[PDB]
């Protein structure tokens, strides 16, 4: 009943009569934690069928296109994992198909499960019992106890020697624990304090992928300053430390900035223009994360410079950018999405100097076209973050009103104010070019003056 799924119908018609699937992990965990479904739906399984043509089949009838990688050897036993991804706007749907393999099914199963990170994760139910009319209770399979764990409110790993394995998992931990709200046990903070660049050993990819999943959730700047806490950001992103030198707090300044940046964000239709809302958060990045992330990203980095540059900081910001695009190298992070990021840090000072040109009324036609004209891409971005980095400065609530109100008048001018109206009355790219420069000064007696600055 509660563990119930539509499209697990559509599994039981592709899974062979003679093979059998479980769920497993974070779906079951979801479930038994009584969490109502989100708009992303991401289900484990453990089949003993071959989980390529058990999820392409799959693929076949519902769409989510079949996705199978892994390598395939005589030993050690190598793991083929299938996936299937149906992506619609509104909805997300994982299913992950995992190979089970022995002699002994239940003890397999249990074994397998042994080996997963944490308790929470290593509860598995049976796809034909979750499909059983009635009278039973479905059996469940936690030989680690997951359930008693989740019941006291505590995240529990298996062995930490599975930390150890998968060090990646680590990360996984804080956020869980912060996302399902959850308390970890004493063990895991230990391990994490003993050797924090443990998680240097996994794969870069991962080790992204998962850090965006971080900065995906509401409750992210929690996440970051309990991985800023233990060392463990610094080790996956060594630039983040070096705030650490210079005092003015950097570094706290910075996740105050996150920290207040989702605030922003979740009044972010209060602050920018429906123009602006409308296409923002609908830029995907990496195939399951949209600009959002990009933008908190550009909270943490938002001055990565400061530390480069020594009494006053002037040349850095942009110093900032490079800094965030050796980063996005560094951590595979997609090329537009670095660019993205970084472009976001270089122009964070922005809005600020707008500002204090629209306090001392100098705001004119003049600097607004020219920054819409920069950046009209990272306008809004720029702005929440801002707004973010107002809020944690500790400006005065006057000057904060005085930013708010400066990128309104923006948005107020690009909306309406902005309008082209041509070469035909010039001549009354050589042509273009004098168009350009004649919309420059349309944008800032009237042809000859034109005329005489283009020459």
């Amino acid at each position: 009943l509660n563990f119930y799924l539509s499209y697990f119908d559509d599994v039981a018609k592709v899974l062979p009569r003679e093979h059998y699937c479980f769920i497993v992990g974070g779906w079951v965990r979801d479930r038994i934690l009584g969490e109502p479904v989100g708009y992303n739906i991401d289900v484990d399984f453990l089949t003993t069928a071959d989980p390529v043509e058990l999820a392409k089949n799959f693929a076949k009838r519902i769409g989510g296109h079949f996705f199978v990688f892994e390598k395939r050897g005589f030993l050690i036993k190598r793991p083929t994992i299938a996936s299937v991804v149906l992506h619609l706007p509104p909805y997300r749907y994982r299913f992950d198909f995992s190979p089970l393999k022995g002699k002994d099914l239940e003890k397999a199963l249990i074994e397998d499960l042994k080996e997963r990170d944490f308790t929470a994760n290593a509860i598995a139910v049976n796809l034909d019992d979750v499909l059983s009319i009635g009278a039973k209770q479905t059996i469940v399979y936690d030989p680690t106890g997951g359930i008693k764990d989740l019941e006291q409110g505590l995240l529990r790993p298996v062995s930490i020697e599975n930390l150890k394995r998968d060090p990646v998992r680590v990360l996984r931990g804080f956020r869980i624990a912060i996302e399902k709200n959850l308390q970890l046990t004493e063990d895991f903070y230990e391990f994490v304090k003993e050797d924090p660049r443990i998680v240097l050993k996994s794969a870069v990819e991962r080790i992204t992928h998962e850090l965006f999943k971080i900065m995906k959730e509401k409750t992210a700047h929690k996440v970051i300053r309990e991985l800023y806490e233990y060392g463990v950001l610094e080790a996956i992103i060594p630039e983040i430390g070096r705030l650490r030198e210079v005092k003015d707090p950097l570094d706290e300044h910075t996740l105050k900035t996150l920290e207040y940046l989702e605030q922003v964000i979740e009044d972010r239709a209060k602050y920018l223009s429906a123009e602006l809302l409308e296409n923002f958060g609908k830029k995907r990045v990496l195939g399951e994360f949209t600009d959002v992330e990009l933008l908190k990203w550009g909270a943490l980095f938002h001055d990565i410079g400061k530390p480069q540059t020594f009494v006053t900081f002037y040349e850095h910001d942009k110093v900032g950018a490079q800094i965030v695009r050796e980063i996005g190298e560094r951590l595979r992070w997609g090329d537009e999405a670095t660019e993205f990021v970084a472009k976001l840090v270089r122009h964070h000072l922005r809005p600020f100097f707008l500002r204090e040109a629209f306090k001392k009324g100098e705001l004119k036609r003049r600097g607004m076209a020219n920054f819409w004209r920069e950046c009209g891409d990272i306008a809004p971005h720029l702005f929440l973050l801002s707004i973010a980095d107002a809020m944690a400065s500790g400006d005065e609530e006057e000057d904060i009103k005085a930013l708010m109100e400066t990128i309104a008048e923006l948005e107020s001018f690009n909306r309406n104010e902005m309008k082209e109206e041509x070469x035909x009355x010039x001549x009354x790219x050589x042509x273009x070019x004098x168009x350009x420069x004649x919309x420059x000064x349309x944008x800032x007696x009237x042809x000859x003056x034109x005329x005489x600055x283009x020459x």
